[PDB]
């Protein structure tokens, strides 16, 4: 059975036949659509060999396919190999090129992802041979200072031990490696990003000695095989920081605000072959808009669209002056001239969604569709002059993926 | 099965069991969402005696609770009116109570709309009675004139006769009554407005003689029980326009663009009890970005943001500077300053969206949930400093509806 959609702007028509390799399930009914339901219990992350060896099989059949050896010798010996090594140690290993394979499937799989056009070029680092805090540390470390390659970012993912029995597991605590802390004060007012005031908590508690700034980069906060997790600071050299300014309004500057170079996801659990990685940081390069829209705007955070407003003296009696909008193209415009002018990796959010389109409509040639999130994938500024905003866009899971899991302080057992 | 929907700005969380009473189909399934699909084959529209009890009984079923009179002697008495009425004509009328109520639950339902906190408020204009074009061009006269009402803007609904076998049916074959001509250049591109070309060719090429320029009002093109449609031209007295000019910039009324006041849909398909009324135009009133964002800005339509920037000597050179977002907004301002300075009703996409919360929570509290499609409500420019940006939505279909339609011509047995 195959399926068509049609953008809109262009009356281009594509036709999905992949979404038939969908296992997962989406969250929908034929009787209600829970496509804007943001961490559904289907896209979040205990399993037994049992259901294990079918998802090994079909990874494996998938990986051979790629490669060109589906039904090779080579292929048939894996299996096997698999499948014994599944009933005698109830999991397996991934070799190497899986896991490569793995990882990148993962992002292409991503279906709320714009930045998919660069799914191919990820580096991935093999941390499996990890064993303790200060060993995730340093893989870490190693990430951030080649991902971040002067401002020049280089997509990256780092892989630590998969899960086995779920009581050993590791996970990076921080969301992202690299986030501000937010600081409630008594009277009630954020200091810093209102988004981490849980996390820092969590990191002052367990030691960290807080700098109470507005702009101090979080500690991460690591957990290896299962053990309580331990503090370490990223060594501020390898943190890459971009002053605001924006091009033509020289007071934007005396805002004081400034922002990290590089996002990089560390809570998000990796499926490949029913193998679960529970911490798998990876990273790529910003779309402006996450910071200047989200980060920056968003009323739960940073939230600087009234002082923006303000200095830019706009009309903000009435929302019908359309001040909110006017300070926030002007913040977006900073974002991407500040980091342009340091020569940090950045892309705007016309030119990510133009790339988008051109990635899906190959991915429906080369593959037979392009799973996508419309609700994500439109940016939140201007998302009809955007050309995403005019493409239907199917949803489905397939599997390598990415997953959401519960954030470990709530289910971890402390050990002292 | 109880579901629970969380707004991400403000932790709030809202249980909706109103789904449950939900009839339709969706389009998604557990193995795809179809979300962003504009029309799936069910939000798209001959009745059968089996089938059609069951859709009046429910109806019924829902009017007399509305009043608080569910098992009731009259609630039992007009089921077995309806019920008798179909098993003899193999149809049956609504009375002009039942009418109201399904037009404005039909508006109440519609999960893509964000103007619902509105609902209540609706005027339903009784057209059941006309017969012919001429009729219907009287009834639709009469229905821009109240709904204008001189710039303070109302809400109404025109609901002509129901379908009997598809054979009578009555369509404003107009998209929306009030709508500006598009016409293919010579010279490759296109004069007016590019959503409106081949309508404005059928209206040509049906016999209307055409200004041919860039603002041009369409006629009505109006069929009566499924007869050829006729050609109508709109009062223009009736047909209130506002010049957009800019607040700041004075080079902007030299754009020479202007729209109108009444945004009317005439071309969906009403569904109550059972019964299709394939003729119900329905208006209220803009949302800025509607015309500002959509209809001015998109590649498709006026496209007129490289125009506005050039005038506003931005750095077109890369869109990095975000030139044409800087534009955007100027553009919606200047629509917004029109309509208000003019005294014509509009609402941002700000108070808009803040109304829509509103509505929601007073769903959820008074009725158990609220229907409603993220993709449609978010506005289509600053999404996520708008409230709607950070709600989540549950979508399902609910009866009254309005359903889309196949466009006549595509369908008239000529
Ligand atoms: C290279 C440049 C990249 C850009 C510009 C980009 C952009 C984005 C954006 C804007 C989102 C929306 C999420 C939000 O707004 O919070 C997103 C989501 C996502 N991205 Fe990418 N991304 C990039 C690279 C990557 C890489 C390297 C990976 C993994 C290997 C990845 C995986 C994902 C995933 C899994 C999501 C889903 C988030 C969720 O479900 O909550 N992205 N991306
Ligand atoms: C009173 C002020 C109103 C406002 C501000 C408003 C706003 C909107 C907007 C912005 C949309 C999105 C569609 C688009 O972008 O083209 C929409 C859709 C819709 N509106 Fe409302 N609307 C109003 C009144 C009404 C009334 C009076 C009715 C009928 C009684 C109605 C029924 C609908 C329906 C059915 C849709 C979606 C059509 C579909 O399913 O695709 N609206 N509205
Ligand atoms: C590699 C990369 C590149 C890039 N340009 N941007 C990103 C960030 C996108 C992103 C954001 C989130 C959580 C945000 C959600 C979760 C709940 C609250 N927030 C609304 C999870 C992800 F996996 C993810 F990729 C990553
Ligand atoms: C009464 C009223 C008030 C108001 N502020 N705006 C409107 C117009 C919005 C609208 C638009 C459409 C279809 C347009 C779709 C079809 C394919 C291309 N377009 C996406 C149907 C509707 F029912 C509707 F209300 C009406
Ligand atoms: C493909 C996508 O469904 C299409 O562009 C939709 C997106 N959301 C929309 N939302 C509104 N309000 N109006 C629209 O026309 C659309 N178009
Ligand atoms: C409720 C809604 O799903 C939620 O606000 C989503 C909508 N779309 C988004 N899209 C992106 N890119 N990022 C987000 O955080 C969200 N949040
Ligand atoms: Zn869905």
């Amino acid at each position: 059975r195959f399926l068509k959609v049609k953008n809109w702007e262009t009356d281009v028509v594509l036709t999905d036949t992949l979404h038939l390799k969908s296992t997962l399930e989406t969250g929908c009914t034929e009787h209600i659509c829970m496509g804007s339901i943001m961490l559904p219990s289907q896209h979040t992350r205990v399993r037994t060999k049992d259901q294990l060896f079918p998802l090994a099989k079909e990874f494996l059949d998938q990986y051979y396919s790629s490669i060109k050896r589906f039904g090779s010798k080579a292929h048939m010996d894996r299996l096997e190999e698999v499948n014994k090594e599944i009933e005698s140690t109830s999991t397996y290993q991934l070799k190497d090129t899986e896991l490569i394979y793995g990882a990148k499937h993962a992002w292409r799989n991503a279906s709320r992802c714009v930045g998919r056009i660069q799914w191919s070029k990820l580096q991935v680092f093999d941390a499996r041979d990890c064993t303790t805090a200060h060993g995730m540390f340093n893989y870490i470390c190693n990430h951030v200072k080649y991902a971040t390659n002067k401002g020049n970012l280089r997509s990256a993912i780092t892989i630590f031990p998969q899960r086995t029995d779920g009581k050993h597991d590791f996970r990076v605590w921080n969301s992202q490696l690299i986030r501000y802390a937010g600081y409630k004060q008594p009277d009630g007012s954020t200091l810093g990003d209102p988004a981490n005031v849980q996390f820092t908590e969590i990191c002052i508690q367990q030691g960290w000695k807080a700098p109470r700034g507005r702009f101090d980069v979080l500690p991460l906060l690591l957990q290896a095989n299962g053990n309580d997790p331990e503090l370490f600071q990223i060594p501020p050299e390898l943190v890459l920081e971009v002053p605001i300014r924006h091009p033509k309004f020289d007071w934007f500057k005396d805002l004081g605000l400034k922002w990290y170079g590089l996002p990089a996801v560390s809570n998000m659990l990796l499926e490949i072959g029913g193998l679960e990685f529970s911490a798998c940081p990876f990273s790529g390069w910003y779309m402006g808009t996450e910071i200047g829209v989200r980060d920056y705007c968003d009323n739960s955070r940073y939230n600087i669209l009234e002082e923006v407003a303000k200095k830019m003296d706009l009309d903000m009696r009435k929302t019908s002056s359309l001040w909110k909008d006017q300070a926030l193209v002007e913040i977006n415009i900073a974002v991407l001239y500040s980091f342009q002018s340091d020569k940090v990796t950045i892309v705007d959010h016309h030119s990510a969604t133009e790339s988008f389109i051109k990635h899906m409509e190959n991915e429906y040639r080369c593959r037979g569709g392009c799973p996508a999130d419309w609700v994500w994938i439109v940016p939140p500024m201007s998302g009809s002059i955007t050309p995403v905003f005019h493409q239907e866009m199917l949803n489905y899971r397939l599997t390598p993926s990415f997953e959401y899991q519960p954030d470990p302080w709530n289910t971890h057992v402390w050990k002292g």
